[PDB]
């Protein structure tokens, strides 16, 4: 089931450079794994920011949240989860 | 392109059921077309959270102003880009 | 699985008569077949307020919409949904 | 009495050594007791941040200030303090 | 135990005839004897606004809250909560 | 004439020393000679937080200013000023 | 002594038809009588809106307040009042 | 099409040193080849703000991320966007 | 010079009549003189809203606000006005 | 013409010594200056803040732009710029 979940990306202003690279590569494989599996449905880029928009699709809250927690970002992201419900003027699928 | 669309619904309290479906309508025809890609109800609340796939800003202006509860209707509109960790499409 | 619900009421300004009464007679009798049920798990009442806060113990998003969707004062309810989850350091129930 | 408890956690960062080992553990240990003393009444995992949303039920504001200066995480916590009330419409115990 | 309260006055606007006078008066009689008996314990004018900032000196929420539900004025009210604590470098009572 | 003032504490983030005790000393002797002549009338704490709301009673902005400025941690203050004015519901004197 | 005082005015949307002369015809003669005697110091519109910014010059805050209330327009204003001291870089008068 | 962009400037006030007039050299070379192109069609100062309000002119969303994105500034940058459309009383050519 | 001018468009719900008639018609005569005289330089639609973002290109504060009172659509708008500045990196015209 | 100018101070936590006392004095010349001008026509300390509300009295925005630009204390003000237009009620100066 259908969550809206918005991230912010605060990465260390000064630091890290470069082991940038570790954790920019384990994040975009992470990611890449949890949408093939259908869980990260759909990813898009807040035009002109460092952040995203995104649908999950879960079991549970608790499944959701691991899932978050476990991204190589975390500690560095800003997150707003928002449950989202079948509309009845819904068409397809989703 | 996509913009991720936030609707609220207001509806006057001297005010029916026909805008539902004038809406639902409007709804299907551009649901069927492709245009209003995506349409989510917020959990709790009067209305919906949609992506709209246009060619231009006044495309979806004019399409958003054609919408019959418009008048009642708080929206917010964000731009949606591109990511390019994205795997599935969109 | 849990949700946090905060629900203000915005009662009708210069109307409703005697079915008012009606109104919050109806919305106290689906409250309690819903605690009785389970699905409204805890209910309080914010300090100064009329409202509630709350927590739900629903199966889906959908469940949980077409409940606060049901409730006859939905109408003249702001409501604030925010998902819960297991906490690792939890030693009760919940 | 009741009151509604919101925490979010801001740990430094690239700062902690062994210390935040020392720091999360302090902090489950106090928290264990609380809950099993029956002050932390419910505690529960904001979905996807680190931080949660809480019930305690405690005899006064200053005991619930007491409690909370006292958390080992209490520097880096933001609080929201809420009091909460019963709910004529409530089935059973708050 | 002492809490700090705001509240904000919005009367319908030209809606009311005799009913406002007896209206203003039952509130003023109704502050007066709680201000008397001492729950009441501080009341001041927000200057520039028809508003007051009040501290209630009283033993729970749920009586703090069955007072301000009391208030003739309750259903044009706007009203925030905040529990106060004893400060440890207060001199003399709080 | 009478003040709301909030402060609201922001230490620096060690960032500090045995001058931090020296600091938490000036400070609450300089609250305590204030309560004691009188301007400094009223001192609670926020439950939950670190930091203070309090009822100023001075003669003018000015001699407000100069007591808020000389404060030792006010370089580490958050502050909000907000007059208040005697309300004509008033029973007592404050 | 000195308050900086923003004033947004708000007449009944329909409504008013024929007093709506009269309401800013009282409104202006009551301005100009605490401009000549100097509480109302300055008065100036915030470019394209309808309502003032101001500073006032009186004795205490419930002479502020005595002056906002009497105002033909107070019931349709929304008013922010701020409290100014005198900065020591200032060269001239105010 | 067009999209109205806030972009306010943060840079890091320490250690930079050459690198920052180099830095500030290479965002002005950049915005340059934008206006001169088209793309960066109006450009004007938020009076007393290091910032920016502009007006894009690009044919996609994905065009406005990349050129925002490709600016030196950006690291430091706080950007709102806003899409842009016709108005039907409009005269001129934009 | 140059103000960046948000207008949003607030008509009676139950209102108007003949009224509408009357008002959007003189308010595009009004727009179309502002226009073709150069003081409102810019005029664009928020994409999805009802009401305009415009650069104002005036001589005076007095000027731009005797221009915005004297719309037609005066009474129901909500304007936020902001100066803009010529930005050093400008190229073209402004 | 007139500007409502909001300024707040925020001084680097410390990266000052003495050098802050320096670049305060080169502040108040700078203040000092633009006062006799005439430039700087109102200056207020905002009350228990380290802040001011001035008023500005300048030809254009870019006169205004450059002159906040300049103040030693730029680089760590928060600064609103407000315009002021004539009020139809005003009497004497401004």
């Amino acid at each position: 089931m259908l969550y809206l979940v918005r991230m912010t990306v605060n990465l260390p202003r000064n630091l890290d450079s470069r082991e940038e690279e570790r954790l920019k590569a384990s994040e975009k494989a992470r990611s890449r794994t949890l949408q093939e599996q259908g869980q990260w449905r759909y990813l898009w880029r807040t035009t002109g920011k460092y952040g995203n928009i995104s649908v999950f699709d879960v079991n549970s809250h608790d499944e959701l949240h691991e899932i978050l927690w476990s991204l190589p970002f975390f500690p560095y992201l800003t997150i707003d989860v928002e449950p989202l419900s079948h509309h009845p003027a819904r068409v397809g699928k989703d």
